[PDB]
């Protein structure tokens, strides 16, 4: 369920996804990114 997971990552990662200059350990697009990928995945987990 990515949706409410969406906030999951999406909430962290599209918080993220939407500074690597160094504050990406901030940004929490790393999950985003790989997480987000899974979280993105949380529901595009076919």
């Amino acid at each position: 369920l990515y949706m409410a997971a969406a906030v999951m990552m999406g909430l962290a990662a599209i918080g993220a996804a939407i500074q690597f200059f160094i504050v990406m350990g901030l940004v929490d697009a790393i999950p985003m990114i790989c997480v987000g990928l899974g979280l993105y995945v949380m529901f595009a987990v076919a």
